[PDB]
């Protein structure tokens, strides 16, 4: 038996070892083919119609290069063949949770219609890869292959999820602790899911990627760090990864919290919701599920994809209208319309528990201004976000170990201080984006003042076109003039 | 009023007149964005998720330069804002009459179905455009920005399909000829709409083009040719022409028609043969249509897309069953296995009213061997594809006219052999390749018996490694060495 | 007459006008051929081939390719065909003054060898232009294609120099304000050159570029400023500005400052000093001036190109051979060793008074440790690096305009604040590499102690590899750990 | 410790300190001062690279292929010692480059030393030769396992073939697929070719269309005729002919392009008129010309690109001519083009024949009305061979492919097996005509000479032929 060769435009030709065929080559996985990798970023960015099946691939293989370059490079790493399928197997796999519309399931989807349970896109891989494993014969094609199910099985799910539960894993001991920081790292963030999606999403989106993963798996080493054996960047690399989280929220800034983007998200939320009473997919044992549901089974949430947006987008039925307008309203591009963006200021910290409110605190703002219309709280939405470094308000790279030219077996910190003055200073912050149901150019108008006196009353930043949208308001705020 | 923005991967930021929003912002046109531009295509080069509605985007660009491009640097050809319009128009709109998997359905799955009927993408882009503009109130956005709409429109379907019916247009008179050429150049098929794909295909297959489309605009000019002002190309770009042709016949060979691609392509459209009987698309008044009869009516058409795939793959009815099991072997790539491809000797083509024929002589070959099974016509796929410079057995280059640097305005013609002895002899060819319905070993076997003897009693090729798959058959064959 | 066509790959094909092919096609522009874009940069980026001359017909093409955007869809500024070519012009002879290895030249040769007369290549490449001119009968071509020599000469230099001598300038009125902020913007540094190198030096140097110049121009309009005609951004691109800086900086980190290609250039530099008595170029009328002298007369500076470094190393005088081994221990590679790096702490600033003393005092340190050999100060070599934003300590983003949405003709000011909390806190610092002259293993080991001591004896930061070079040392002070 | 250099094309490259050695020398450091495409940077700006950083691809790329072929086959007994051979074969194939490339090989020396034959690859042996000896190579060499004798041998056989039956010393018959690497005799697919697609294509604005990883990711060793050979994938034969089709239209597009190869052939005769003056010194202190550096390493280290400008810059009176040249380069005062045509039928023509074209064109009698009257001397005939890299014959019917149901087995393709939209014939001459003499006057002369010239010899009609000519064309039935 010999390897399938796959072309990709981004890694080149990739070979896959048969048992990765056979994982591949089956419902669960082919499913993600049906899911588009940035969900409604597609209606603002033309390019970016790639999947989340093309984005496993790159990521499996990815994880098989850095895998093979330690294991060429320090042989004494007792890295087996084994240890190789098992961390593709994992990087393959750890995108098979998503749901529709990728991080507009998980993100905004579940939270709002089912507030109680608590689920995330890693979750749903382990539960689909297991459900994957069970229905199609996999475990004897492993013992094939030289893997050992009881221990291998539960190597990949700790490599996606973590810890399943003082050394925390059953997988592999501290000696292999390496090869848990290669899929999912959980203690720095940096993985080669991350690689993958820089360069992909780049290539798809038009905006160019500044981060060379080719050039961190030549430096990367393994040493020993605190009595585990992790992976050790070279000393003068720190620079490329603190640009590697600059780069990470640049592609936030541009495409992934794009302002209409995410209202389209938000619209497709919308109709989901509507939709949800209504929609039926049939589950393990011909049983009934929901769209909020069919993450209780993996069998239904299979065959829950994107295609349920053209499931209510083309449908008759009139319980579905109210779902279905909304879908046209976005085919007519007559969206809910953007008003304007702030942040927070000092420490004032908006949290998740406070969302609800804030529609109620702009439509209750009182702006000093005649207004023709008046609008109430159910014509807001108020989106927030959290961008960050991927670790809150902590600096990921004070939990980056290296190693030096002179000594490559010793493990060293560098602090930022060691590396640059022109680095951030804060390593999180929230946005807030202001949105209006109403479109005419009336309430639009009414909208602004609301807003910005809003953003006055809450000590919040200025807004950039502040003056301009509301320049009876502005005024009265000391800090701005 | 304000220009759009639009990021494309392949084009960069473009600028859309707000005409060309308000046609691309309605159901008819974002129906492209669920249609595969290289249908089954996907499923063997996983890059290849782009779909035709970022096509369309970039034909409409393209189709725009090129104009300009003519504009500028020739003032005396009176090119107007409104010629410009309707040429990014019919750009833009080219591709409307595309249905799933593009090419599969009305190269597959239409002959198939509704043998009876003269159905191509081309009209159905007519059609669907008429749909367009009278469904969304176009006609007086048009005339807002200075188009004539009884004139224009029938312009712009001209541009697309040819004369609707001397000079045989209506939309525009002989000194406006040159346009003509721009979106679908039926003369030698010189045109944006490849351009945009040679660029596009290529990004997302992971195949690098060769064909500059920049440096032909550059050096495009408008010269009287019999009475008519034409597109001319400097006379030492004619190798690039050349180049150009034979790009597009690598990309055949390479993508379009590889062998794996083309018989999922074939499986997809025998699933929707087998479900065409019981799938529902509601059109006109609630009436009620077929996958083979939404081409009869383009508010239903408007919903028949890539969904339909999904739809069966996730139905339930008992009476899907053998569609549905089709779409599950394609999951599972338990495909109909491919046995070897051939071609035509000497005189021989090889009509579209014989292709029937093939499965039956391929299973009536009488190869002298100890075979093990047995099979039969219904076992067998034979698939004939015509490859050519996109004018059956004629050079294209002997219907491009070229101008000299030391006379710009004077047309002239360039023969094959003022250019190069390396250059194609034939400019047309077919190719065979059989496919076997029972995929074992023994099977396999068989067929490949039958298909190599088959080859040798027709006189076509040697397969490549016939000396390897039937050792016994290919000696018998003197022309075969 | 019509255009030549050039095919660059950075742009594709670019179209110049007859006048710009009468300007390159001279000794004077001609030269830039012959010098490094990067000077000894491509002694560690074998890619970075690239001379100053692609980079100029690079920087003309977007200096006009900004003026045509201005201008079209703003036609009430009055751009003429003369203030695109004067633009262009100005963009194509804005790097004729640069010397051999480029920055090398000006930035560390006549430093050193002139002390006292004070030299930049922009006044470098306005007496080139004047010589250009003046020696190849340019002002009647000029004027053949409606130029004014007396007021365009004037407007071409102030672009490249600025004012000459409260609206300063003389080419142009302050109704043309903004055609002075496209090819050397003063004011923020946000310009036509910069766009070009970031393109150009990462396609050479195999470091991707996240800066899209393209949407930049499509989002630029002139807008009235303090009464003024200034270029003002779209507001919310104010983030890719910032990106803008960080990307220079970046580039700045891996390419333009590498420590080897820094040492490079400081010995050919030292090559160059050996030389200067020596080597002989010859000026207007006979004159003889030296490599030092040739900036004094623009005849022999045209003949100054990066061929001294071969003259020097493929000379036989004894007079040279001090300057001849030098560049021959560059070939064997045999460079002065990198010791390390460190930088300064609080807000202490290295003054260019103190560089002299700095390899005194590290020579000075007393390391408590055994070492074989002693240094001596001229053992070492001490680099101090100003890195920036463009403008030292400031913001350059607090000097650039924005428009809004709502207002398109409303010029607005952006703070910091109203941008991210996760910029930069400063924008200016300095670097500080030492290396050593005494190559041996034992001599580096000594320059290591000396070094760190003196990092410690002065509170600089702890070098990263500190701990691991000098073990003995680090420990002395609290604040490293 | 490997060094690791960043490559536009190819990415993070690794070298094996014994290569860095190799590099870190006077002999290929020179590459540096000598352009891959030579007078092509006069057409194309962005062409400025050099020899030294195609050497290094070329190098990284052989290293990629027996890897790779290693990795697939380990009963091909592929040592560590193989890779570094193959490695620095591939690393100094281009060490013998004279000024400008093509240039010096192609045009100076064949006018200036006519009596020698003299090839970049035997140059190539010979600069190995003085590197490993000035340098101190051998032993570096013995210290990493290579073993000098047999090793030298066998790069040197990698690069110029046999030195004087299985011909090699180098290397046993059962490692003969490592001879198809850097240099392949027997059809041309090695991987200099696949670096110099990539890097001309990135640095000319020209898409490369070949895919030489797919290649390497489907090559495998078979048995042939008693012989171990790289054989490629019986589905990738296509792709095989594109390689070619991609070379021949790289060759038309850049690397003959008409104003890039007269900037070539104006350098050149600078290069003739400085030759009794310019001086360049070598062993023992002897002094050679650029002509006769080539007999001498140590000179020929000397000689580059900077030959160039020390003409432009210089100053003695004996240099004036060649000067004089050089300068009309910068003005952009070129010989000028007058047009291309090509010979019909079985007429081919001779290299002994060549001198003589000239004579040919000054001495037709178009029937038109001329001011001036153009001798031989004023005219420029160029003959360019464009061929798949072995005259007539067809580069396919000597590769060797395999196919996936019998991955050992070796087959032939035929071409009609293949397709009927390929070539039918593999080599064609290309005639270039340039006029020394710029003037309107003399050009629109030059015009008619010419376009007789081809009525006369039953060649092609130039593609702008009634255009330039429209006296002169009617006058030939088989044209119109
Ligand atoms: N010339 C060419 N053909 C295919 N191809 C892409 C498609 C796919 O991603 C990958 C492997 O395809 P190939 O055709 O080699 O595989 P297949 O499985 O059909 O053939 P087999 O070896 O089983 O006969 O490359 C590609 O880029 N270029
Ligand atoms: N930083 C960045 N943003 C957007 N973008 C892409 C997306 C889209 O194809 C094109 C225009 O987006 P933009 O955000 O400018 O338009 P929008 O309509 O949302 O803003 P408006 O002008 O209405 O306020 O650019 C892009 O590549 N990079
Ligand atoms: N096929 C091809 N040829 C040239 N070329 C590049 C080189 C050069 O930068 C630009 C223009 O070259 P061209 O050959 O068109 O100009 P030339 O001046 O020799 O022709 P003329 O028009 O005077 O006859 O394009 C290119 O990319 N591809
Ligand atoms: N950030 C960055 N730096 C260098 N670099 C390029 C230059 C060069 O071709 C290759 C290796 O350079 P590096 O700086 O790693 O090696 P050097 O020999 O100086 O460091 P050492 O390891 O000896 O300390 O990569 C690169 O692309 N990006
Ligand atoms: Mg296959
Ligand atoms: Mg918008
Ligand atoms: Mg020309
Ligand atoms: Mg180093």
């Amino acid at each position: 038996d010999t390897m399938k060769v796959i072309n990709d435009p981004i890694h080149g030709h990739i070979e896959l070892h048969p048992l990765l065929v056979r994982i591949i080559d089956t419902p669960q996985f082919q499913r993600l083919r049906y899911i588009k990798q940035l969900g409604g970023g597609y209606y603002v960015f033309p390019g970016a119609s790639h999947n989340r099946f093309e984005h496993s691939l790159g990521v499996g293989y990815l994880a098989g290069c850095l895998v093979h370059a330690l294991g060429e490079k320090q042989p004494e790493l007792q890295i087996s063949e084994r240890d190789v399928l098992c961390v593709q197997i994992a990087g393959l796999c750890r995108n098979l949770g998503h749901g529709p519309f990728s991080h507009m399931f998980d993100g905004r989807f579940i939270p709002l219609a089912r507030p109680e349970v608590k689920w995330t896109h890693e979750q749903g891989s382990v539960m689909m890869f297991e459900h994957l494993i069970n229905s199609n014969g996999i475990k004897p094609v492993m013992e094939q292959y030289g893997l050992i199910p009881e221990e291998d099985i539960c190597f990949i799910k700790e490599q996606i999820v973590g810890p399943l539960e003082l050394w925390p894993y059953k997988g592999r001991p501290e000696n292999k602790s390496f090869l848990y920081e290669i899929v999912s790292n959980k203690r720095n963030g940096i993985d080669v899911d991350k690689w993958d999606y820089f360069a992909r999403d780049c290539h798809h989106l038009g905006i160019q990627n500044n981060f060379d993963y080719k050039r961190f798996i030549k430096f990367a080493r393994v040493c020993e760090v605190d009595n585990e054996l992790r992976i050790c960047a070279r000393d003068k690399e720190v620079g490329n990864l603190y640009d590697m989280f600059h780069t990470r929220n640049s592609l936030h800034r541009r495409a992934y919290q794009h302002k209409v983007g995410n209202i389209i998200d938000t619209m497709i939320t919308d109709a989901f919701l509507k939709a949800d009473d209504y929609i039926e997919i049939t589950g393990a044992g011909g049983k009934k599920y929901r769209i909020s549901t069919a993450i209780d089974d993996m069998e239904a949430y299979t065959k829950l994809t994107d295609n349920i947006f053209l499931e209510i987008l083309y449908s008759t039925d009139p319980k579905l209208k109210d779902a279905r307008e909304i879908l046209k309203q976005i085919e007519y591009r007559n969206l809910f319309k953007y008003v304007g963006e702030t942040q927070p200021t000092g420490q004032i910290k908006i949290k998740r528990e406070d969302y609800e409110s804030l529609p109620k605190e702009v439509a209750s703002a009182k702006p000093k201004v005649l207004l023709d219309v008046k609008l109430k709280a159910e014509d807001f939405i108020v989106d927030v976000i959290n961008m960050d470094y991927g670790m809150q308000e902590k600096n990921p790279i004070d939990h980056v170990s290296f190693y030096c030219k002179t000594a490559p077996n010793r493990a060293i910190r560098i602090t930022k201080n060691q590396v640059s003055q022109l680095l951030p200073e804060k390593f999180a912050e929230q946005l807030i984006r202001v949105y209006c149901k109403k479109v005419d150019r009336k309430s639009l108008y009414a909208a602004r003042q609301y807003f910005v006196q809003w953003c006055a009353d809450r000590n919040f930043t200025k807004p950039q076109d502040g003056d301009v949208i509301a320049p009876l308001i502005t005024p009265q705020k000391k800090e701005w003039n």
